[PDB]
């Protein structure tokens, strides 16, 4: 049936109803630091969050989307790899059944507990549906979470997980700031890449932050309580939604430091 991460749809099973999945530049992908090239061409990235809009939390079944109202220019993403400006519109995050596993991307074949995902769409293609057209319409900032210490930044999306359980629900989430997701440094490693769910549209200059915020063990575990499934249907729990990484193929990952 619909796409999921089950082992009967799971990433294994999309490329039946979506070829791309075999493409030539699929998302995710391990980041070999080692083979990852330095890049001065690279301009200082810019998150301008300040003016951040949070609208609404909701569960698509998949993961819990927090959205953002990308109407003008609040929350932009520009400099880095990329060209011209970029509008916040939504982040979520991809996650394991244990600490161990969950994130998307690897670093060194190293998995982290789970993976924030801010996506941004190129604003000279009007709104988001145009810009999933064009090989450079999204830009998603990734972020690695390792447990340890809380995040304070993150709480406030943990305390409202409970209203959010099920398939199709969603609650105002308005006055988020974003800003309290991000870690110390800015220092990336970027490449052209993909959606990493279906319709796995290859339309992302992908953006991974090095340093991982650390977030605590219970604040993980309340992503854990979610669920894939609708209310009236039978229970099973939102983990592991993340997708193996894909080959890297002819790509070259850069790196924004020395
Ligand atoms: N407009 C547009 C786009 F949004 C995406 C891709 S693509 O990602 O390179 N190729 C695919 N086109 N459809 C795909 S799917 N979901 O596998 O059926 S992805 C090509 C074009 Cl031309
Ligand atoms: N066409 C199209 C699209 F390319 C993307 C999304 S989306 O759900 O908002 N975007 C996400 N889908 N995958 C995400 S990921 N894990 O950041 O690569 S972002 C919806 C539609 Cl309808
Ligand atoms: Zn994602």
């Amino acid at each position: 049936h619909h796409w999921g991460y089950g082992k009967h749809n799971g990433p294994e099973h999309w490329h039946k109803d979506f070829p791309i999945a075999k493409g030539e530049r699929q998302s995710p992908v391990d980041i070999d630091t080692h083979t990852a090239k330095y890049d001065p061409s690279l301009k200082p990235l810019s998150v301008s969050y300040d003016q951040a809009t949070s609208l609404r939390i909701l569960n698509n079944g998949h993961a819990f989307n927090v959205e953002f109202d990308d109407s003008q220019d609040k929350a932009v993403l520009k400099g880095g790899p990329l060209d011209g400006t970029y509008r916040l519109i939504q982040f979520h995050f991809h996650w394991g059944s244990l600490d161990g596993q969950g994130s998307e991307h690897t670093v060194d074949k190293k998995k982290y507990a789970a993976e924030l995902h801010l996506v941004h769409w190129n604003t000279k293609y009007g709104d988001f549906g145009k810009a999933v057209q064009q090989p450079d319409g999204l830009a998603v900032l990734g972020i690695f979470l390792k447990v340890g210490s809380a995040k304070p930044g993150l709480q406030k999306v943990v305390d409202v997980l409970d209203s959010i359980k099920t398939k199709g629900k969603s609650a105002d989430f308005t006055n988020f700031d974003p800003r309290g997701l991000l870690p110390e440094s800015l220092d990336y490693w970027t490449y052209p890449g993909s959606l990493t769910t279906p319709p796995l549209l290859e339309c992302v200059t992908w953006i991974v932050l090095k340093e991982p915020i650390s977030v605590s063990s219970e604040q993980v575990l309340k992503f854990r309580k979610l669920n894939f499934n609708g209310e009236g249907e039978p229970e099973e729990l939102m983990v592991d939604n993340w997708r193996p990484a894909q080959p890297l193929k002819n790509r070259q990952i850069k790196a924004s430091f020395k």
